[PDB]
Parts: C-alpha cells; sequence; structure tokens
C-alpha cells in the first residue's frame, strides 16, 4: 500500500532475457506455423473467429519497440499464439500438435529463467 512495498525484484534484464527466449521458441523446427502472422484474406474463417491475432515475428516487434511494460504482458502474448491455434486447429493436425510442442517448449524456459 502507499509507503509499504515489498523487497525489490530486479527486472534489469527481463528485456534481454525475454528476447533470449523468443530467439530459441523462433529458433524451434516446429515453429513454422508461428513465425508469421496468418493471411487473414487467405485463410477463410480466420479473421472473424480469432479476435486477436498474434504470431513470433509481432511479438519480436513489440518487443524490440518497448511496447510491453513488464515481462508478464510478454508471456499473455506467447501464450495468446497457442490459445488461437488450439481454437482453430484440429489437436491431431500437424500445426494443432506444433502448437501443443511450442507451448511445452515455452513454459518450461519460462519456469526455469523466471521461477
Amino acid at each position: 500500500s502507499m509507503s509499504v512495498k515489498k523487497p525489490k525484484r530486479d527486472d534489469s534484464k527481463d528485456l534481454a532475457l525475454c528476447s533470449m527466449i523468443l530467439t530459441e521458441m523462433e529458433t524451434h523446427e516446429d515453429a513454422w506455423p508461428f513465425l508469421l502472422p496468418v493471411n487473414l484474406k487467405l485463410v477463410p474463417g480466420y479473421k472473424k473467429v480469432i479476435k486477436k491475432p498474434m504470431d513470433f515475428s509481432t511479438i519480436r516487434e513489440k518487443l524490440s519497440s518497448g511496447q510491453y511494460p513488464n515481462l508478464e504482458t510478454f508471456a499473455l502474448d506467447v501464450r495468446l499464439v497457442f490459445d488461437n491455434c488450439e481454437t482453430f486447429n484440429e489437436d491431431d493436425s500437424d500445426i494443432g500438435r506444433a502448437g501443443h510442442n511450442m507451448r511445452k517448449y515455452f513454459e518450461k524456459k519460462w519456469t526455469d529463467t523466471f521461477k
């Protein structure tokens, strides 16, 4: 509350560390469904159904330009990518499996780097 704060966690390395995680997600062999925005002209139903599209290149641009206020808003966009994927793709599909795999890969790096 006013003049009452928990001890100050060092957040000075968070930007650099989120960048490293994102590099690792970018270079994963199963990243290909997520590297670029879904083409809303060429994929019927995507625009109407997925209210907040997100992809790794859009996260990269947001990260590089100071549009994440803190590490939690970064994680929320990464998770959005996988939530979108599950909304539109059957579990038993190459893309559906890719999304589950990448979400696992992310959540471990996230825990190991920050928890």
